[PDB]
């Protein structure tokens, strides 16, 4: 089984761009990350900063998360991120995505020792 903070860096970080490059990189991330193997996963935030600086959050700011927990934690500064978000075209297979590139900061729940990032809760 998958290490919930692994799963967390296989959804959510993309360190090898500054920010998409095109409308296709949300089709392109989501079939790589294995977030369609199944079935299309529906919405996912990729993170275009330092795997560090995105660990850095869970020592930042105390938020709560949408669910009520108090473990989730809001980053100081913006990070560049983009939101992949199926169409309405998307059907599995051939699932289908739009690509929206930002620059906000992100809130994850963050777990364990080390005490890391375990979920992306938003963006704001
Ligand atoms: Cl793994
Ligand atoms: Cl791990
Ligand atoms: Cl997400
Ligand atoms: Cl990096």
């Amino acid at each position: 089984k998958e290490t919930a903070a692994a799963k967390f860096e296989r959804q959510h970080m993309d360190s090898s761009t500054s920010a998409a490059s095109s409308s296709n990189y949300c089709n392109q991330m989501m079939k790589s990350r294995n977030l369609t193997k199944d079935r299309c996963k529906p919405v996912n935030t990729f993170v275009h900063e330092s795997l560090a600086d995105v660990q850095a959050v869970c020592s930042q700011k105390n938020v709560a998360c949408k669910n009520g927990q108090t473990n989730c934690y809001q980053s100081y500064s913006t990070m560049s991120i983009t939101d992949c978000r199926e169409t309405g075209s998307s059907k599995y297979p051939n699932c289908a995505y739009k690509t929206t590139q930002a620059n906000k900061h992100i809130i994850v729940a963050c777990e364990g020792n080390p005490y890391v990032p375990v979920h992306f809760d938003a963006s704001v």
